[PDB]
């Protein structure tokens, strides 16, 4: 399983998604690690343009905190969905600005693992 | 020519992009107000794939604080470049998710002066 | 007051979206005219991290001909929707890309018009 | 190895981009084999606010041309770059639109080789 820091972004991502009103614009959050040790969290704003995810919303409101290193990160969806894997535009992201970063996701078993960003992205751009 | 609250969101949205590290990666700040009188913050996160603009990042801050309604928005550069107008695609994101917002633009005299959305995107899609 | 060419781009990208089956992800055609006199057609990619509004696949398709600075570009919805503007991101690229360009639009009375870009985004960014 | 279709893949995207006079906007060209027998091409549209990669431009271009099903893609760097793999973004789209497309990239070995586009994205969302 993952460490105790890495459980806490679970449950600061799941407390953020559900403690707003359900909706179809803001359905997901976010929460990562600073190498600090201070966490940041964020939901998404969905638009056709390509709203951003709510790990790229966290990226933001981490650099405007000074944060630094993000060393793990993890989405929550609405509606009890759970840990939602990073999608292919978050995974580059996350490699090209944090490529010490790790992702939670959930493995055959279905529990939570961190996993190396570029693990979700092999032979990556 | 600003409300008090408008003036307000300038030195906000300055106040975080001069507090931070001079970065190609985060070089804008922005800040909203939203209808209850709370102000939200961000900074954007630079990538080709099209990572948010600093505004972007405000939606989703506010959104994850259940801000609500947002009623104007602005944008500041870094190395003291003052007012940005927000690009084409956060004027959309804008006009859709928060269709009676304003934006703080400078005016053909160079005053600071607070727009609504659709004024910024004349015969809007 | 369009030109011979300009309204060629409309019945281009009307043959377009008349041509492929209806679609919940390709549901707009573009085309656009370059200044050596080639047309040029696309259809969006619809995708939440931002795919290609028709008008970028058509930036895309003319760059990919070597096709050089634009001159005009038309959106044509399928389900018979007509003329749409360009949304805020589209304004955006070509803004930045075709600084020179003019889109077609719906006047009051409903009637084509050719508008030159800057005028679709005042004080852009 | 790559087979016959694989390589010529390669082919037409690298005379693509190398037709084209250099450019930071328009650096990588893409080309893709679609079930009914035809190619499609095309080169990005580079923008902070996610211009298109070159295979989302080859996307759009291919459902202009009611192409239905593509089996392979590949993207190629101007200036004699070569084969470069599909970025995040794109890897999502590609497994989005068209979830039995195959990519061509580098083996460790740096030699080209067609891939499932779910191997490009483990445990995608
Ligand atoms: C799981 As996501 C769509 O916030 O990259
Ligand atoms: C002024 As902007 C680049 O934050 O849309
Ligand atoms: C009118 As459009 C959505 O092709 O910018
Ligand atoms: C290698 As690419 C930036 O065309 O996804
Ligand atoms: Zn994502
Ligand atoms: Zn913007
Ligand atoms: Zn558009
Ligand atoms: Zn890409």
């Amino acid at each position: 399983p993952l460490s105790q820091e890495e459980s806490t972004l679970i449950e600061r991502a799941t407390a953020t998604i559900n403690s707003i009103p359900i909706s179809e614009d803001y359905s997901v959050a976010s929460a990562a690690l600073s190498s600090d040790g201070r966490i940041f969290t964020g939901v998404n704003v969905y638009h056709f343009t390509g709203g951003p995810c709510a790990e790229l919303v966290v990226l933001g409101t981490a650099a405007a905190a000074a944060a630094g290193n993000l060393t793990c990160i993890v989405a929550i969806g609405n509606e009890n969905r759970g840990i939602l894997s990073p999608c292919g535009r978050c995974r580059q992201v996350l490699l090209d600005l944090h490529p010490g970063i790790k992702a939670i996701v959930k493995d055959s078993d279905g529990q939570p693992t961190a996993v190396g960003i570029r693990e979700l992205l092999p032979s990556g751009y």
